[PDB]
């Protein structure tokens, strides 16, 4: 039984959307008219039962109250899909950039501590592997851009991010590094762990029904931007991780894999500001695009922890 | 730019849905494959911006955390739409019932105090108008059904429901009345007020953008069921309410309007177990349908406050 195609019902969705008056935005009205016609068709095409419909509405309350809506768009590949479409859109406008882009994720936090060229990122709490992170920011041509900001955040060895994990100290593993004259950034930190969604959370309960896992490879998030250049959201995925190419949020891309190198020496005392038995080294450069508007460097208006806007 | 129609993207949604393995439910897989193809098309057909997309994901967190998902399906006419489809479905199976059905609403609470034939519903707290509620439960033929349960709940004079409003006492304005030999129920209570959504809540902020109001007429909710009869969810809407036929959840239907009668007498001392100056009287009967399965009386599995199932 299909009633959604009758004028009787199109007239009803019409008034729900608000086309019954002159207040509100003629934009949502068009979007809600659409969201309603489509929602109705699924229900009629897949014959969703009342029980299915109401468990969805309720799941939706729980997804909301654990605050995992961004985590689910990510797990359903919706976030990756947007970058694909952003890419196809750039192909048309002929904006063949430098470093590829990849999903942002739901765990960013504004205003992290700021530093010139060098910074240590960890609070010296963990039994991790020190990781030395370094590279340059490049221009459209292949040149050093002094003064670009590389905004980075990553999980700790337990695989969690500060701020959401209260056990962690303020902005742990979170910093804004300013590139120096040679356009480089240096970061002393720790190898982050891959992580999974909360096993008893809304996102995973959905993935379970999909028969899917909710794991991600060890990675490091970046927000890179420079006066007169196009803002870039990307990640460095660590080489060798079991999930490198099986990420539940499908963010891993070619050219986005970091090659990690291990240096072993019980006594790394002299030679590099280290001390012993082992540490990681990783170098990765970002190449930006010429901006063609202030819009270019500006981050989405996506809401984020602490941007208080 | 449309990429959603390419095999490259259909293959991607395919693996997201979980068709990449043998675990999970082949049902969600089909539903999520669909929810993803459609979501993608809106984005491509209405050219939703990244900012729009991410404010929606965030709105979705707030809708979840105030727990108004049911209140929004109601405001967008989604709940009414289901009863319409349930109706069209009954027309085919030739189930031309008694009293029409109408949306349940998001504020039911299980296990309310139980009573034989008569009960008082209020805790004697308000400066309301006493309301006398009475009627019978009828069979498919027009006869009294002794022993049917009429499960009712309604707002108080401030226009709120107990349980969600902590200021109210336990199960205030909430009861399960058992019909007597003559198949009737009697209820001494108070005239409820119409109510609006929370003005600074997720639902209303949406309706605002639709230019719409979030008000409902004064009403009384009913769950009516009897051994061997089809369970009915309905409302009685009070006559004369400004919003009788302008309900933001579109529940008002013909044959669902209660005709309220006012009796005035400073001294209603003797004659009816009253006392003075004014009270309301309302009589309404429910006519049920022959059940043709236990499914018939069983309430949806819709999750509800306290059913602890
Ligand atoms: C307001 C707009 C809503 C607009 C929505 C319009 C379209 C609605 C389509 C909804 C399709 C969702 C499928 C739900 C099917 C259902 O009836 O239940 C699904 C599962 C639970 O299934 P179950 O495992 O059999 O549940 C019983 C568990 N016991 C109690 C035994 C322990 O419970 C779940 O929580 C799985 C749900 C995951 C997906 C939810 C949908 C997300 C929507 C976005
Ligand atoms: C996970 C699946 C999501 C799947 C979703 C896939 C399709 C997504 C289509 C989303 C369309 C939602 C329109 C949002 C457009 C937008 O950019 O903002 C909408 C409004 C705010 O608009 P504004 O009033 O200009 O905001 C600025 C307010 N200041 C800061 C000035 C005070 O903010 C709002 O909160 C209005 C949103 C109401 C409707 C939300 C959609 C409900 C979805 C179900
Ligand atoms: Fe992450
Ligand atoms: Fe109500």
């Amino acid at each position: 039984v299909k009633i959604s195609h009758t004028a009787d019902i199109q007239a009803f969705f019409n008034q729900v959307a608000g086309l019954d008056h002159a207040e509100g935005k003629p934009r949502f009205k068009q979007i809600i008219l659409r969201v309603l016609q489509d929602t109705a068709r699924l229900i009629e095409d897949l014959e969703i039962t009342e029980d299915e419909f109401w468990h969805a509405v309720d799941y939706l309350n729980r997804l909301g109250g654990r605050n995992e809506a961004g985590l689910l768009a990510a797990g359903l590949g919706i976030e990756h899909f947007l970058d694909l479409l952003q890419d196809a859109k750039d192909a048309e406008a002929g904006l063949g950039g430098g470093t590829p882009r990849t999903i942002e994720g739901p765990l960013y936090v504004a205003g992290a501590p700021l530093a010139q060229g060098e910074v240590r990122m960890d609070d010296g709490t963990d039994p991790g592997v020190v990781m030395f992170l370094q590279g340059q920011v490049f221009d459209a041509n292949g040149k050093p851009l002094a003064g670009a900001t590389v905004d980075l955040w990553h999980a700790n060895t337990q695989g969690t991010y500060s701020y959401f994990d209260s056990t962690q100290s303020e902005f742990n593993l979170r910093r804004r590094i300013i590139t120096d004259a040679e356009g480089r950034y240096r970061a002393r930190s720790i190898v982050p762990s891959g992580y999974g969604c909360d096993p008893q959370g809304p996102t995973q309960e959905c993935l379970d029904l999909l028969g899917r896992h909710g794991q991600r490879p060890a990675h490091v998030h970046f927000f890179i931007s420079a006066f007169g250049h196009r803002h870039l959201t990307t990640q460095i995925n660590f080489a060798g991780d079991k999930y490198l190419w099986d990420d539940f949020a499908y963010a891993t891309r070619d050219g986005l894999i970091g090659e990690l190198r291990f240096v072993e020496d019980a006594a790394a005392a002299r030679d590099r500001g280290v001390q012993g038995e082992r540490f990681a080294e990783l170098s990765f450069d970002f190449r930006l695009q010429g901006a063609q508007s202030p819009d270019a460097e500006a981050r989405s208006h996506r809401p984020r922890a602490l941007q208080e806007g």
